[PDB]
């Protein structure tokens, strides 16, 4: 919301005469009782003979693109001088503003006697824009007739030395979105007495004697109050005065004629809307109705709209006159030739308002005043200002008649519900003792009828208030006008917390180790690439493509919320290779959304209470499982190149390390067991178990996978639920014995097919407790074991807790271990040795 | 009333000065204030710190409940314990 501030100081100093203040200060002020000043524009300065001027002659230029047009301009004192102007919107006798030679116009621009377009030009017709004054709009600025006189000067005429505030009015707050609001507002910060525009000493209520037009009212549409008063015999070609259209424009609207500009002017002063129909184009009785499904109405910018059941009208016999609240229909706006007009002050439904215009996108300077409610105590107040300014400025005459539609059965008090708290419920909130009266003062100045009983306040707020429901609104009422910065900074007692849950601690522990460990983490995005899992070549069935979608995604073809973590990690993968980044390794913890179910919701739950636990349950259950995951993605080389050597490749092996770099940082034990699943490559993919319970998978990505989604050669990934991972918390107690070791080592044949672990597990098995260390040395195949077996060679360390082992202790726990083997395992002993 | 303020235990009337009779103290009453002589073989009683123990062992420490204090807000770990 913009306005000027002489229109705002005007109403100010009614009530407290020479109240003024700087730019900076009101700006200051308004800030610190809650509206938020976008912008503060002084009207652009000019200098030098920047004059009122009449156009007394137009000639057009002709043979270049655009027309042009050669003025005799009269500057004074019949002094008459050329100038060159390519705006149209202008006619021989109109009164303008010429900057002369020796002006200089807002931002630096000096005026020369150029020569333009063939001829000499003294000067230029400027816009409202060049002069700082207005919205740049097409065309050059025309005064009204009688304005001014030709050589009046023009900063003093245009009012060049007011400041427009550009306000952004928060939704509570619908009564500030006018000059009565604002001003009020500040007479309540700097403590003066205010007088109400909208106060019958101030608009005089006019003659009340029949009604001034056939209205009916369906009720359930909401309207609060709907009055009509007629002005009758208008001049059609009267145009608004200087001081009106000028007003008009500060305020970012563009005077159109006196009907018009009179009830976008009242709605600026008042915040009360209004509407001007040309009352012969009205037929029959006024209704006010509810749309039907398929029904139209053409709004009075020509443009067909589809109405919803939803949006309330105003009918006629014949069609819509308006969509209430939010635009004026066609079919009864008022035209060039309109001499007799009814005037309409409405209240319509805030919700109903709200719901209306978002659909047809129409947020009017109507609809976003009825949206935050407007104050139904004032509609004819605003309707008898707005005639009796109509017939002074067009030159009608006002009709005594009034509909005044107050509801069935008809309001005559307006206030909201009494409000009841204690005196000093404002300086707890605050932590501040404020002064004895303070908030009972505070209260009425903002309008409210206030009575004491004991400590207990009664609170009344006025009908231009709807938002003061309840002690905390009154609150903050007390609590912005004495200003927040009086409120001291004490920090409080917070209790003996419990500090990070051990899920908590688990995912930086994990975060904490891959990033030691090469990786570097990702923020994941959950909306899926296109066509990932085709990419993948998923099967149709596959639990990962169940998806939850998004209704409006920022990507049309990016709507699925992520199931698994890696196609985040893929694109983020692809973008460092892309750049040049090819030895990348990237991890990622975030929740993924696996739905059980089509969605599902779970009607409102009334909140004046709190859900039950069978209610929560039931929002929970209807929600899709959302487990947390950590992922990574690896390609191109592990270790660098450098002075030690070439570095190494990335392989699978890489991805099950990454496993038990988080199984460390988890305090589990993980086993890994050959698996099939894409999108990992079937002879080197490892599903991850904890004890019994699959966890998720790690290894080489499938080299078509890789292929199809322009990935790079060997990419390996790791993908675990964190939620399938159990809680530990070990309590070690390591027996440490210090007795000599014996080591020996073991070389086994099994099948090729008998993976290593297995056959260490049969080792470890057989050994017993004297065994303390087994590590696995070489994996050698050959044709002389035969071409579908292995030789395993492994380390082993025997210990025992209270002596020093013989040599053939150690071979006894050695026979027993191999014998363990060919049992479990079949294996067959090649040799063995002293290490 | 230390020894109840010490304890966070509001003990029956007479309770510390009856306490402090039975290990033989001198005990004397003006207003608020208790006047407290300690006998011959208690050279530890010297300060209300020690008469507040005496009636606190006597009374049982089990009665004492468990109260978390508010702590205030902390700024946590310094710079160099964080790097340590």
């Amino acid at each position: 919301m913009r306005l000027p501030y002489s229109w705002l100081r005007e109403v100010v100093a009614v009530g407290a005469s020479g109240w003024d203040v700087t730019p900076g200060e009101l700006e200051q002020t308004l800030l610190r009782i809650g509206h938020e000043v976008e912008e503060v524009i002084p009207l652009g300065p000019v200098d030098g003979p920047v004059t009122v001027g009449r156009v007394a002659d137009i000639e057009e230029l002709t043979g270049y693109k655009k027309p042009i047009r050669a003025c005799a301009v009269d500057i004074g004192d019949r002094q008459y001088r050329e100038i060159i102007c390519g705006a149209t919107n202008f006619a021989v006798g109109d009164l303008v503003v010429v900057a002369l030679p020796g002006a200089t116009l807002p931002g630096g621009f000096t005026i020369s006697a150029r020569k333009a377009y063939g001829r000499n030009s003294d000067g230029m017709i400027c816009s409202a824009a060049e002069l700082n004054l207005g919205a740049d709009h097409s065309g050059i600025l025309v005064l009204p007739p009688g304005a001014a006189e030709p050589g009046a000067d023009g900063a003093g005429v245009l009012g060049l030395d007011d400041v427009v505030f550009h306000l952004a009015i928060t939704p509570d707050r619908g009564y500030c979105m006018s000059v009565r609001g604002l001003a009020r507002e500040l007479a309540c910060a700097y403590d003066l007495d205010f007088v109400d525009p909208a106060s019958n000493s101030r608009v005089p209520p006019l003659p009340i004697e029949g009604p001034a037009w056939p209205l009916t009212v369906q009720p359930e549409t909401g309207v609060r109050r709907f009055a009509l008063r007629p002005v009758i015999g208008i001049d059609p070609a009267a145009v608004s005065p200087w001081w009106l259209q000028r007003r008009l424009l500060l305020c970012g609207i563009r005077a159109t004629c006196p009907a018009v500009d009179v009830t976008n002017y009242v709605m600026l002063e008042l915040g009360h809307p209004m509407h001007a129909h040309d009352r012969n184009r009205i037929s029959g009785t006024l209704g006010v109705r509810f749309a039907r499904s398929g029904e139209t109405a053409v709004t009075l910018d020509g443009i067909e709209r589809k109405l919803d059941t939803a949006d309330v009208l105003i009918v006629d016999d014949a069609a819509t006159a308006a969509i209430g609240g939010v635009m004026g229909a066609a079919s009864t706006e008022v035209r060039a030739d309109s001499t007799d007009v009814l005037l309409e002050a409405a209240i319509w439904d805030p919700a109903a308002v709200s719901r209306t215009q978002r659909r047809l996108h129409l947020p009017s300077e109507a609809a976003r005043r009825y949206e935050r409610t407007v104050d139904p105590a004032i509609s004819v107040a605003a309707l008898d200002r707005c005639a009796r300014l109509l017939a002074d400025i067009a030159g009608g005459e006002v009709s005594p008649t009034l509909t005044d539609w107050r509801g069935d059965p008809p309001c005559d008090d307006w206030s909201p519900p009494p409000i009841r708290m204690g005196v000093d419920v404002p300086d707890r909130i605050a932590g501040v003792a404020y002064p004895q009266g303070t908030t009972a003062r505070r209260l009425a100045q903002i309008g409210a009828v206030v009575t004491h009983d004991g400590d207990t306040l009664t609170v009344t707020p006025p009908s231009w208030r709807p938002d003061l429901r309840q002690p905390a609104d009154l609150v903050e009422e007390v609590l912005r006008l004495e200003g927040l910065e009086v409120i001291p900074s004490v920090l409080p007692p917070a209790p003996a917390g419990r500090g990070l849950t051990a899920g908590q601690q688990r995912r930086r522990t994990i975060g904490r180790s891959l990033a030691l460990s090469g990786y570097v983490e990702i923020l994941p995005t959950p909306f899926l690439p296109a066509g990932v899992f085709d990419l993948w070549g998923l099967e149709a069935d596959d639990s990962r493509r169940m998806t939850t979608r998004v209704l409006n995604p920022l990507e049309a073809d990016r709507p699925q919320l992520a199931t698994t973590l890696l196609p985040a990690l893929l694109e983020a993968l692809v973008r460092n290779v892309s750049r040049g980044l090819v030895d990348v390794a990237l991890f990622a913890i975030a929740q993924v959304v696996q739905p059980t179910e089509q969605t599902r919701g779970v009607g409102l739950i009334p909140v004046d209470r709190r859900p039950t636990d069978d209610e929560i349950a039931m929002l929970d259950a209807s929600l899709p499982r959302q487990p947390q995951h950590v992922a990574a993605v690896l390609a191109g080389l592990r270790e660098p190149r450098g002075p030690w050597g070439p570095g190494r490749p990335v392989e699978a092996a890489d991805a099950f390390e990454a496993v038990r770099i988080i199984a460390r940082a988890s305090r589990v034990d993980v086993t890994l067991r050959p698996a099939q699943y894409l999108p990992w490559h079937p002879g080197r993919c490892a599903q991850v178990f904890v004890g019994e319970s699959s966890v998720g998978h790690a290894g080489q990505l499938h080299p078509a996978v890789i292929e199809r989604s322009g990935l790079p050669k060997g990419t390996c990934a790791v993908e675990l639920n964190l939620d399938a991972i159990p809680c530990s918390a070990p309590l070690p107690a390591p027996r440490v014995s210090p007795y000599p070791a014996v080591f020996q080592d073991v070389s086994l044949v099994v099948a090729a097919d008998i993976p290593a672990q297995a056959v260490a597990d049969a080792v470890r098995a057989g050994a017993g407790d004297l065994l303390e260390d087994i590590a696995l040395f070489d994996v050698f195949t050959g044709p002389q074991i035969g071409e579908h077996r292995k030789s395993l060679t492994f380390a082993l360390r025997f210990r025992a807790p209270d002596r020093t082992l013989t040599e053939d202790d150690a071979s006894a726990a050695r026979d027993a271990a191999v014998q363990s083997a060919a049992e479990r395992v079949g294996a067959v002993l090649r040799g063995w040795k002293l290490a």
